């Protein structure tokens, strides 16, 4: 949701 590498 909040950040990157990948996902979220």
């Amino acid at each position: 949701v909040v950040g990157g590498x990948x996902g979220g």
